[PDB]
């Protein structure tokens, strides 16, 4: 199945962070509407926030999240939650090698702000 | 219902991030065993990362997120998500007003790192 | 915070199913636009299915539910994950005594359906 | 990733219960410890229930879903959440067709019990 694409609120402000768990050095990208948005990078097998900015959804709300390392597509994993009908988070894990940790790069996307 | 507690495998790294969406200083306390084993302070109504960092769980994997602004305890939700049973998220959100958008701190703790 | 209350798509089908894991007799109201659209009642310590139907969210797509004991309400706890970006799950659980295991009564609302 | 995998804890008991909602008869296998331990099948449009049993996690714990139609295997989505740190939810979707509804038998595993 898709991972990694989530529909937003229209027109609404959102965080997304990066994390970095890998000896590859992980490459994120983010997209809304179908163009990308903010790029992150990093090196570290301790965490490393790696990026954090704040994006608008625009019109759509369609926001997608991509890794890659050497230029290799990680394979993803993803869901959202939503805590007291109203708390935001959409959640990425990705895998770059063959131990299935998942946690190569992982994003974390919330909302509302402010 | 208690919210923000945590039960993590034993003696395990983790990582815990802080963000703030409120005109209130925001106080994060991260217990670990019932001792406090971080604290996070700052204000943004930006969702700016206002600390980071990697503990360990311990014997007891206890973790416990509180938050308090100028002192009087936030109301609190959580939850924990795993995804492809591997890649953990233990998610909180935090009120510390009237309006009930619940990211007035916003704490994400995810393992395993490596 | 509130517990229990979910935002549907409005006109909606939607699956609603309970289970019940305590010595007392659950008994679980689905509310639809803050009326009672469904109710089911029984006993087991072995997760009997208590009730499961097909509710449509009408205009204004709230969703409550709502876990009594013999008239005394139990304390909720809930959340919403989404799958694949499509597939959902409103959760509830719910205690009736002091053990805190939140499973005297499991909610379990689904949709889309077909 | 691998879907509908889920680690419980050992010896521990735990329900599992289909719904279908495709024109197709699903067959929903059950194992643990990579052996079948449950069957479930039927059809439906209207998200029936098809199967609920209580089932033992054993040794190891080893729960994996596994879902067939018209003779082929279903792609599945899944994820496990635990809300007040006490009640779990393993959830499974999965799509037999082109329509990407992932609906097309749920299957919902919930633990503790009692
Ligand atoms: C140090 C290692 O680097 C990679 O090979 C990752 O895929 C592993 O998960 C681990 O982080
Ligand atoms: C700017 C405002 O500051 C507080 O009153 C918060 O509780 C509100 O959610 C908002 O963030
Ligand atoms: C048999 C017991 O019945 C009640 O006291 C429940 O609150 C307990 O969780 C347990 O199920
Ligand atoms: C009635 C249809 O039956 C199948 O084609 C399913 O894959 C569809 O999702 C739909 O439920
Ligand atoms: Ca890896
Ligand atoms: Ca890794
Ligand atoms: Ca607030
Ligand atoms: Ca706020
Ligand atoms: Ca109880
Ligand atoms: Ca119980
Ligand atoms: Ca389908
Ligand atoms: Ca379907």
């Amino acid at each position: 199945a898709t991972q990694g694409v989530f529909t937003l609120p229209a027109n609404t402000r959102f965080g997304v962070t990066a994390f970095a768990n890998s000896s590859g050095t992980q490459t994120v990208n983010v997209l809304v509407n179908n163009e990308t948005a903010a790029t992150f990078s990093g090196q570290s097998t301790n965490n490393a926030v790696i990026g954090t900015q704040v994006l608008n959804s625009g019109s759509s709300g369609k926001v997608q999240v991509q890794v890659s390392v050497n230029g290799r597509p990680s394979d993803l994993v993803s869901a959202q939650v939503i805590l007291t009908n109203e708390l935001n988070f959409a959640l990425v894990g990705s895998e770059d090698g063959t131990d299935n940790d998942y946690n190569d790069a992982v994003v974390v996307i919330n909302w509302p702000l402010g």
